[PDB]
């Protein structure tokens, strides 16, 4: 009866990525709903993930409720700092329209390692729970729609 | 009498308001009925619109056209111009490829001060006039027959 | 003769009608004919183009070409490299996926003076050559036998 | 042979005539045949390789290759960087949604000293480049059997 | 054995072995077979596995994932970013709506230094981390029974 979530974490920055996934879990945990955690190397693969788990579903794979993706990107003189913050939530947002599914973004896109914990931290801005608890909200409305 | 469904990414609260306030009194002025639902960012209104048509096609309310509100700040962290370009992208796909009436106002501006210009109703108005482009958009949906 | 519907996004009234004066002329003067559908900004310019395809798809008016105009000055706000991005973004899909002629005369710029120069008839016509490429589209169209 | 389908967006003249040198060497040299069909803007390249592709699907001219020949010179507008963005955005994803073969030789410059010495068939041959990459990936779309 | 197409913009010559080097360390060392096919630049790189999955529903080299290599360096043309955001893009909207592994091995730097600091094995190896990502996503693929 409780939402079963899959959080798909992109592992590059691992002690961040921990804040993250700390932060989600948290307020999945307080909201008393369960959640798979899968790990992938980039935020680029992000959304071809949560569509592995989608095409998983149909073929009577697990059934999630909604995703919380997480992830960071910090710019620091490459270009494709932007490419990957840009190309993995340009490809959730389609996701979550296209597919009609339920998606909490956590995909910190930041300027320097600073603000990163500043945002990724749940003694900060908790991006990480702000995500999860904005899928679950997804989901309710979801529900609510009758989507 | 056009119902329209308002989806307000209430992230900011008091400007949140603001809009929504606006919103809702270009809609009131035109004789049109509404719903509100509320997000948690920009990012998750074009999925909630998506939503409320996937409904419809399950024999759920069926909406004339949307609001969509929210306001991005541009501060120090990239995160905000991904929101902004995001949202009003899908948003414009949605409209496109639904061919549903959307009246985009997801403010993205670069202080505080600003977003109030635009977001007061006394001011800018930036919800009502997202408002009453929806209404604009039901009107031409219908003139074309579409 | 062509028949081209004219969709003009409205939201500086005064380079509307620069833009609208030189898409007219253009095809006035290659004696297509047209249709003007306003909007209030470009962001839904791309949806009425999609109206009017389903439109005609249920029978309604035919077009043969679509013109899109519309001006976004880039300010100080962030609200405006979005407008003319997923404005065009759109419309150039739209050409592609629905294989249809579209002049593309949405201007982006960065001040009110190259708005001006763009904007007139007189300069750069920017609404004439969106006019002038619509119809070479419809031409090219037809060649192909799409 | 290969037979493909020159899509120029003559926005420059000059540049476009050579870059369309270019094209064409690199066409003649490998023995391809080739049409030429021009448009104002690299804007409506992408729709133009959608007609071909249409058309070749309703007995038209079919294509082996398309090879995208334009220059956008960046100034002042941000209607420049629109229009490199929206046509090469585009023809990616008409390569891939369709499966075709596309050399991308749409010079998107500073200034017009660079465009220069991208566009000469005897400097950086960008024409060529593009006619070349068509027929590399020709060759690769039949090693695929695709 | 996973068996890959490593698809490589073969652009910067020298680079592009650096990254094709660290590419096969990876797959040898994970005991993943592989073939090897070489596109002019970032660009096609998206068409060609397209072209390979088209390719393996003929009958084709039927391939567990895929590794993108290619390096993009932004010098003083626009023309760099537009390469890294559409090829980068492309492969995105690629691998989900394929649901398809694909290892992003396309460095998009903005000089030849950083773009040696990544292709090297010995240094950050963006090829191998693409290879590993591409292994990766193939074992996700495989658990979610996708
Ligand atoms: O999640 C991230 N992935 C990154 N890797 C890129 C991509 O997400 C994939 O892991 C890999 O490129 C191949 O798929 C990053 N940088 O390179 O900087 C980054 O900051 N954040
Ligand atoms: O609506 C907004 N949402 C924001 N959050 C991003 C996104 O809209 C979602 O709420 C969340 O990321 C997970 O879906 C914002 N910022 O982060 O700055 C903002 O300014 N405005
Ligand atoms: O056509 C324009 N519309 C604008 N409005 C945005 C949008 O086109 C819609 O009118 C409205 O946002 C709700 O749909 C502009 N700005 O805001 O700056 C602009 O410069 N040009
Ligand atoms: O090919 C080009 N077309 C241009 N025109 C834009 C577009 O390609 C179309 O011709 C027209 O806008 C209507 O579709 C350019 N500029 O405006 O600068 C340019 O530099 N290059
Ligand atoms: O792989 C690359 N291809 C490049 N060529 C562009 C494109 O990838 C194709 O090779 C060709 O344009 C025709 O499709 C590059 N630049 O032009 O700079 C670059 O840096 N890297
Ligand atoms: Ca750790
Ligand atoms: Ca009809
Ligand atoms: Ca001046
Ligand atoms: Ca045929
Ligand atoms: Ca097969
Ligand atoms: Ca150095």
């Amino acid at each position: 009866d409780a939402p079963h979530l899959l959080i798909v974490e992109a592992r590059f920055y691992d002690d961040l990525a921990d804040a993250l996934l700390d932060g989600a879990k948290a307020a999945l945990d307080e909201a008393g709903a369960t959640y798979d955690v899968v790990t992938v190397p980039g935020a680029l693969e992000i959304p071809a993930t949560i569509s592995f788990a989608l095409d998983g579903a149909d073929n009577g794979g697990t059934e999630y409720d909604g995703f919380v993706a997480l992830g960071t990107v910090i710019r620091g003189e490459t270009y494709h700092f932007d490419i990957v913050s840009n190309e993995s939530c340009r490809a959730l947002t389609d996701l979550s329209v296209e597919e009609s599914i339920a998606i909490g973004n956590g995909i910190l896109t930041v300027e320097n390692e600073e603000q990163a914990w500043v945002h990724a931290r749940r003694e900060d801005k908790d991006k990480g729970g702000f995500a999860a608890r904005a899928a679950l909200t997804m989901i309710g409305l979801r529900k609510k729609f009758g989507a």
